[PDB]
């Protein structure tokens, strides 16, 4: 049956949680909720508890809430955030208005952790890529990988987050996103990883654009203007004509850009940071790159179970998304101790 709950007020709102969770302490807030650190008396683990804000205020919010819970319920991988628990104080669908998500407490994000040694870069990028192999295998694309969406502990264990605690986002974004391309490759994320890896190696933001146009300018300086091969695939006439009006520039030699870096790191960067998304290295191919030779184990880089995202194309009523979310809360099975 239902545990007993207790109420208290934190970050200008009421938190009602199971007694099992003790010593709540705010850690931060993001765009869709706020997070407290707590002690889970059942496991002796330190956990992060996220309370969603206004989860069912509109159709938009209600579907978002559902998307988040479905996503977090599916992730079962060491380098991806997963769900220890999900709960609501509501005893029925009728009173259901609040959702709390529980995961392992992590020490810091990669913002906060950044000068790294080459071995640390290796292990951190390895883990990112291992997590990405898993997410991508389910046909999920992150789309906003950046250092504040990557949580890390003092032993350098790393997890990909859906949303961190809120460094421009545009700095890590694939150029196709900024050109508002219709559809996206799973290697929009690889671009991001390339930007992150570069920054870990050099201690400097690779492409610190002031806006999307400045961003592309900085990108094209490094990687050069598109070639005839890439122009063949651009359906937008305005994009083509503009791209072809640019003063052409050749790709820079990355060994000179990343002076002193492990040449294996440099070689990997050159495979990530290609403008043509079809030519970027995949997360699965990257894991086998020699740069990760001390960590790569092909028998321990698993794929995910298929994930059904058909709900994304449905237009439902605010109470229907709420009821579907309530069902997900009710059917949650905790992971083993
Ligand atoms: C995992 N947590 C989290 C979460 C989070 C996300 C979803 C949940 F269900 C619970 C926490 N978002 N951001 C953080 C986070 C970011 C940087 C360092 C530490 C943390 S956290 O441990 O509070
Ligand atoms: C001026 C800089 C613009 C460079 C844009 C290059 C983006 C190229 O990547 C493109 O990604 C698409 C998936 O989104 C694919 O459908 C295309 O085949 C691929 O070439």
């Amino acid at each position: 049956e239902r545990p007993t709950f207790y109420r208290q007020e934190l970050n200008k709102t009421i938190w009602e949680v199971p007694e099992r969770y003790q010593n709540l302490s705010p850690v931060g807030s993001g765009a869709y909720g706020s997070v407290c650190a707590a002690f889970d008396t059942k496991t002796g683990l330190r956990v992060a508890v996220k309370k969603l804000s206004r989860p069912f205020q509109s159709i938009i919010h209600a579907k978002r809430t559902y998307r988040e819970l479905r996503l977090l319920k599916h992730m079962k991988h060491e380098n991806v955030i997963g769900l220890l628990d999900v709960f609501t104080p509501a005893r029925s669908l009728e009173e259901f208005n609040d959702v709390y998500l529980v995961t392992h407490l992590m020490g810091a994000d990669l913002n906060n952790i950044v000068k790294l040694t080459d071995d640390h870069v290796q292990f951190l990028i390895y883990q990112i890529l291992r997590g990405l192999k898993y997410i991508h295998s389910a046909d999920i694309i992150h789309r906003d990988l950046k250092p504040s969406n990557l949580a890390v502990n003092e032993d350098c264990e790393l997890k990909i987050l859906d949303f961190g605690l809120a460094v421009a986002t545009r700095w890590y974004r694939a150029p196709e996103i900024m050109l508002n391309w219709m559809h996206y490759n799973q290697t929009v994320d690889i671009w991001s990883v390339g930007c992150i890896m570069a920054e870990l190696l050099t201690g400097r933001t690779l492409f610190p654009g002031t806006d999307h146009i400045d961003q592309l300018k900085l990108i094209l300086r490094l990687v050069g203007t598109p070639g005839a091969e890439l122009l063949k695939k651009i359906s937008s006439e305005s994009a083509r004509n503009y791209i072809q009006s640019l003063t052409q520039m050749p790709k820079m030699n990355f060994a000179n850009v990343f002076i002193g870096a492990n040449p294996l790191a440099v070689d990997l960067l050159e495979k990530m940071l290609v403008l043509d998304s079809d030519k970027r290295i995949t997360a699965a191919q990257a894991l086998a790159h020699a740069y990760f030779a001390q960590y790569h184990d092909p028998d321990d880089e698993p794929v995910a179970d298929p994930y059904d995202q058909s709900f994304e194309s449905r237009d439902l009523l605010i109470d229907e998304w709420k009821s579907l979310t309530y069902d997900e809360v009710i059917s949650f099975v905790p992971p083993p101790l």
